[PDB]
């Protein structure tokens, strides 16, 4: 079939770093993909990690092409955009929506962790929605291997985004990868349910973080969160990463397992 490898770049989807993401549409088939354009003036590791990934709640990597110094990553197009834009400031979103997004986020993170990959920058800007509002973890530029040949490596590079980062990353030279991603998922849940972030960073000089440690959940954002999800947050947002709840136990949590949401036409007679 002639022309089937030709794609028109038709819309800017995002920028940041020294790159852009373009909506690309196939000339023949009209398939829409996202193309991440990175001018190499790191991306080899991101491509390598991307090639490992095959799960319904992770942005699919289709392949890559390089033309000189511009590298092209072909990725699953997510027409719903960022979870960030489903969060109403100071409100959040309906609790059943947040629970459903949280389920899909856990499935994605369970998958990455089982193949030994940590994302390291989980936040609503990096959680994309397809046309059916299915959540997809995106952007593996800060991602790394924390397990190989069944042997765990401790991390020591400070990275991520301060309001989402686990306190051990600010306090300790080395830390386990998995509790860090769990923590950031808890801050995402807090955001979805309160429409605000609890602190600038989880440090002993952050008053809002100190209030949480002192259990002042009569304050915001906690006062906006029902007691059931708040009880999950109490288990996730635990300062000691060894005492923090693990994903297997998140999946046994009462709120996590609470029926809340009807499924996604019909007629009467
Ligand atoms: N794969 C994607 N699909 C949709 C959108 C997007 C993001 C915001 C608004 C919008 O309408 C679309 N963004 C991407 C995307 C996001 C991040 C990456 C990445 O690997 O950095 C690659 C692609």
């Amino acid at each position: 079939v002639p022309f089937v490898e030709d794609w028109d770049l038709v819309q800017t989807l995002g920028e940041g770093a020294y790159g852009e993401v373009q909506l690309a549409v196939n000339r023949v088939t009209e398939e829409a993909v996202a193309v991440k354009i990175v001018d190499m003036k790191n991306i080899k590791k991101e491509i390598c990690i991307n090639k490992m990934l095959n799960h319904e709640n992770v942005v699919k990597f289709y392949g890559h092409r390089r033309e000189g110094n511009i590298q092209y990553l072909f990725l699953e197009y997510c027409s719903g955009g960022e979870l960030f834009d489903r969060i109403e400031p100071d409100i959040g979103m309906p609790e059943p929506d947040a629970q459903r997004f949280f389920h899909q986020l856990m499935a994605g993170v369970v998958y990455l962790h089982g193949i030994g990959i940590t994302h390291r920058d989980i936040k609503p800007e990096n959680l994309l929605l397809d046309e059916r509002d299915n959540l997809k973890i995106s952007d593996f530029g800060l991602a790394t291997v924390f397990r190989y040949n069944n042997r765990e490596r401790l991390l020591n590079k400070m990275c991520g985004t301060l309001p989402y980062v686990a306190p051990e990353l600010l306090k300790r030279r080395e830390f386990h990868a998995e509790p860090v991603d769990v923590w950031s998922c808890g801050i995402v849940l807090t955001a979805m349910l309160a429409g605000e972030l609890p602190w600038d960073q989880p440090s002993d000089s952050c008053q809002e973080y100190s209030d949480w440690k002192e259990k002042k959940t009569y304050l915001n954002p906690w006062k906006k969160i029902d007691s059931a999800p708040l009880a999950l947050l109490h288990k996730i947002l635990v300062e000691n990463p060894s005492a923090r709840i693990t994903i297997p136990d998140i999946k046994k949590d009462r709120w996590y397992n609470k029926p809340l949401k009807k499924g996604a036409p019909r007629v009467t007679s």
